[PDB]
């Protein structure tokens, strides 16, 4: 289920975080506009850049804590506030977050490990709702 999936991703989080963030940047090429320093880089070149492995590990470190504090795949209002208020996440919309979770769910489905993909899709939809409620466009 959802709780076990968190421990599964945590067991190899730098590998999952990189493979899921590239799946995201390659399904939605427009999203590399937000990074600018990821443009004209193949997946193997990105996997050798410092602000890629470090950044993607930090995203997933926090995303698992948000998932771990969730009730029934609904994130805490405080966690939604923290993603909204982050000086890093100003001039993003809920659509940026919506696209990441489409990529993570599709990753999980085509992985043939026993992830609860339905719960990650609910968690994504619920997080995007809470980011709205907390003030994000």
């Amino acid at each position: 289920g959802f709780k076990q999936d968190i421990a599964t991703l945590r067991g190899d989080l730098r590998t999952y975080a990189q493979d899921i963030f590239l799946a995201f940047l390659n399904k939605y090429p427009d999203e590399k506009r937000n990074f600018k320093n990821y443009v004209g880089k193949s997946d193997q070149e990105l996997k050798s850049m410092a602000k890629f492995g470090d950044h993607t590990e930090k995203v997933f470190n926090l995303m698992m804590e948000v998932a771990d504090r969730a009730t029934d795949c609904v994130p805490l209002a405080s966690d939604a506030s923290t993603l909204v208020q982050m000086k890093q996440h100003s001039g993003l919309t809920t659509g940026n977050f919506e696209k990441l979770f489409v990529a993570l769910v599709e990753y999980m489905r085509a992985s043939g490990q026993s992830f609860d993909s339905q719960s990650w899709d609910r968690f994504g939809k619920n997080l995007v709702s809470a980011l709205s409620s907390a003030g994000m466009k």
